[PDB]
């Protein structure tokens, strides 16, 4: 049984990803932590509330950082999902928002880790679907508790972050979440004491595991109440971009909870550039480094670069979202 | 007007003189000491603060903070001017106070103090930072709103010993130690929205400009001679401690002795000691090769040019401190009766 | 179309194969070889070119160029894959051609050749750069206008073995050797206004994707030799001992792209530049994958560079095969 | 000692006063003027030098140099303090000298001059740089060895108006214009091995500390002769824009080159230019506390004399000498 903390900036693919986690057996989302990114934290809170209304779930969700770990944001809000990142769909506003605790998301990660009881029946995982600010902030406050995540075998942290080929979608080199907070990425990747290397679910690997617009049409039944919500959520994205639809965060959640969906990967040293002009936020990957090269430069195999996900397993998981009975 | 201070510190020789100055001034109360990495490691820092509070018998609580920069490995080296422990290698008796202290991270303690703070016309809270800004930045990103509880519209909420005014760097060619230790933290502090008063930047050059003479020092610690020659004759426990604390620094460098952190504490509690300053936009360079940690100052920026760049006057660069008031405050340390 | 090539080079093992390729292809004539620092120092490079031209008894002139980057000390290290002289440590007889060469800096020679050139659609001049771009940048800064004499509206004037398309850096984590050697020079080349055709970027990954097999190599070198095969066996002997299923010969791929444009099976035309200021990414190749006409105009960007993504391996092997079968 | 100067310039208002100072001093001869981009474009610059030489009837040759930085697009803006042409928008008659000038790029002219230079104890050669260092850097990478012909063991071969001593940047927060214009070029000049004497750095703050008064200026232009009339016209926009003191930085640099006794204070140490900072690109980095052992450990040496005080009295007298010149 997996217990997940999902850290998110609450866009359309974040919603599909959360839906995937909540409709999979032997998985329980125990907290949702909101971070700035594609929409502002206040709007994010509203989005999560609307998504949890749909499920009637009593999962607690928390306000996190409104900007980067260090300095003004150097990225722009995309707007691909619409002005609220959620379809501008007219969902009824949620009464869940005001009920939520005041605790900063970072302090909540720590509280959950503190209260966590790892055994072989119950494993805890953090999946990060937005800029890493909340996670970095928690890490520098109490680094030790992060060893409670994962197993020697099961990854404690999976992140939707960076590139494997520096096809940047934010600047020329850097992926959005990474570019949003490069400092936070360094803190996550440099951290000592993960039980398993960070799993890097990067842009290119999600591009190569998309859904077809044809598949989408069938998903949304071109109706039970889940398909209706997905149609409304994706309506702006659909008008703006529609042969394939890339749903990155959902790929990340799939990697976390079905590790067999990883068909190919490369375990090596990875870090984030902080200081370049065109390359701030770039993912730097030691492709050729030997154990002897790394020792010399104080590197180590800290990151598993995911290079191929099983598309078939992904589609089935999406299919499972719309067939879910509580 | 009573001041309640939080002092964030990396626990070197000049940090000790600064805390001594805060603790011996009337209408001032140090309510918490938060320890940060810098010239000594946090563990050693804790031991230093404990030895300093033994001297006073003070029950001020102190807290372990960050062991390294906000982001990445330290890019500075430990100076060693005050000795291997940054505190004289003097054989002070180890303190029993250390083990008694609460486990709380220093950052969470700043937030707790701010949360419990009850500012009024008669009570003002101030944060004086005497080391790398890591703890402060960390507290700031967790709960930025609480920081408006510091200061008044008139009295500065934050005074930092940090940076340069002329980029005479003492860590690399351009950057001062504390700034260079954690440039990212400095950006967080200076870019923060909602300080009641601009950050007061007590920089390297203004502290160099307000030093003590070795001759003054000799009198501070009751060395005399004639007769015959230089020896301490009837030292109080404050002078004895100061003599032991500075003994390595003295052997390494000894006409003037610069005590930067003490100057910053003076600025915080006696604002009339600021003879000259320049209010403008200041930030810290994060990305240069030779200039990482540099203090960048908008010397010629107008209201118009700052508006167009998303700048504002966020920092008061202190350029002259009253040396006479500084010496008197040091004098007041050795004359203190509880 | 008769091609006249200027080959700028740091005179390593793959540089030699590349030059051999140019010199054994019909309707191609190498008219100058300009030497640049890189995997070997300029003096050693001069010696290498001399020994290669001895083999052919070619009277092609060759020139000393920059001994270091456009700006600052080198931030790369000499690889040593081809041996201590970058040329097999093979005991080739030293060349008498070296002392005969003109004193002219390589940069000023590029300018002289461009000045004397009569370009038409029958006779095209092409610069192929196989090393750090120092000499080219330096020439470009001094007389940028003359560089329009290279190429056609159809045929590329400049082809460079440079950069990555995927930031699999072989010098630091992100940057390829030639690019990391001189990132400033790379910006000068890619930012230059007035190329008739975009710069062709023969990057690391595309050359990795078009290698030779060690088996192919054994046949190339006949495994009763001829003089070309003997020289290739000796040139690659250290590389072979150090690394030997596939052998990557990047500079040869670049020369192939310059003289047989039909070997480019796939490419992407967009805006490309080189990072100057990153800590881990100095020398990185920055490629505008998603740039549109609207986004590029706002950013002062334009489609300046053709990123080569697949070369025809079959055409490549045939061209290497043609080296060892050459009769003057 | 007879001095032979090459003056590298971006042709603004203080560049003109500076060149006028060089041309009106005894035992000085300007033998070439090399034009570089900066406050005005090279084409405009050429026009300006031509108008200045018309005034003197001088047959000094001048050359077109770099239109932009050594590497990448300019990251600075044209100031416009001296007006739209950097020269007063004054209506000076256009010069017939421009079309006569050789086509040689300025960089290759520096090399030709150095190649033909004949140093002796009677004749010393100096390069004074009054703009972005692009031309000088470009000449240095092409043929570094020739640059040892400049100077003496005692007399500086290169004097530059460049950088800051206190990082009071007038282009960004940290950097001075010329330095910010071309940081890469500054590294090339400062890192060069083989100068006979350290580079003399005539920086922004020391020139601010040796200005002229507007009152002095009034007396200078006779508030009249052909020299004064020209100076009044050249400074007319600057005067309307800014007018107690008027800073004339390039003139201070020329003064330091030709009257070394005007340097009242300086500090010899290791200096370089930041290439990679966001806010500090173009900053002057100075090793204030470096020692002989500390510098050796880090591959540094004393490559640069940071000028910290110039004799204002000597400066004013030299300006005074401009308007009293008889050929
Ligand atoms: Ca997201
Ligand atoms: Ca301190
Ligand atoms: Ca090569
Ligand atoms: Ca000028």
């Amino acid at each position: 049984h997996r217990k997940l903390i999902i850290d998110t900036d609450c866009g359309g693919d974040d919603a599909i990803a959360i839906m995937l986690a909540m409709t999979q057996p032997d998985v329980e989302v125990i907290a949702i932590t909101v971070v700035w990114g594609n929409v502002e934290v206040n709007q994010g809170m509203e989005n999560i509330g609307k998504l949890l209304d749909l499920y009637d779930a009593d999962i607690p969700f928390f306000r996190g950082a409104e900007g980067p770990l260090v300095g003004e944001r150097e990225t722009v809000q995309w707007g691909g999902f619409g002005s609220d990142g959620f379809g501008d769909a007219g969902f009824p506003p949620s009464q869940r928002v005001a009920l939520q605790p005041k605790r900063h998301a970072a302090l909540e990660i720590l509280k959950i880790l503190e209260e966590a009881e790892p055994s072989d029946d119950v494993v805890y995982q953090l999946v990060a679907l937005g800029p890493l600010t909340n996670v970095a902030l928690a890490l520098r406050l109490n680094p030790d508790l992060f060893s409670k995540l994962g197993t020697d075998t099961i990854p404690g942290i999976v992140i939707m972050n960076g590139t494997s080929e520096s096809k940047g979608n934010s600047n020329m080199a850097a992926e959005f979440n990474s570019h949003c907070d490069p400092e936070a990425g360094v803190v996550v990747l440099q951290h000592k004491g993960w039980k398993c290397p960070v799993q890097l679910v990067n842009w290119e690997v999600t591009v190569n595991s998309p859904m077809t617009w044809g598949f989408y049409d069938k998903l949304v039944n071109r109706q039970n109440k889940w398909q209706e919500f997905i149609e409304k959520l994706f309506q702006r994205l659909e008008a703006f971009t529609r042969v394939t639809c890339v749903v990155p965060d959902a790929v990340a959640v799939l990697v976390a909870i079905r590790p067999e969906s990883v068909l190919d990967s490369f375990l090596t040293y990875v870090t984030v550039e902080l200081h370049g002009r065109e390359t701030r936020g770039a993912t730097c990957i030691d492709w050729y480094g030997t154990e002897q090269s790394m020792a010399k430069k104080g590197r180590w195999r800290n990151c598993n670069v995911i290079t191929k996900v099983d598309n078939e397993m992904f589609l089935k998981a999406l299919r499972d979202i719309v067939e879910y009975v509580a």
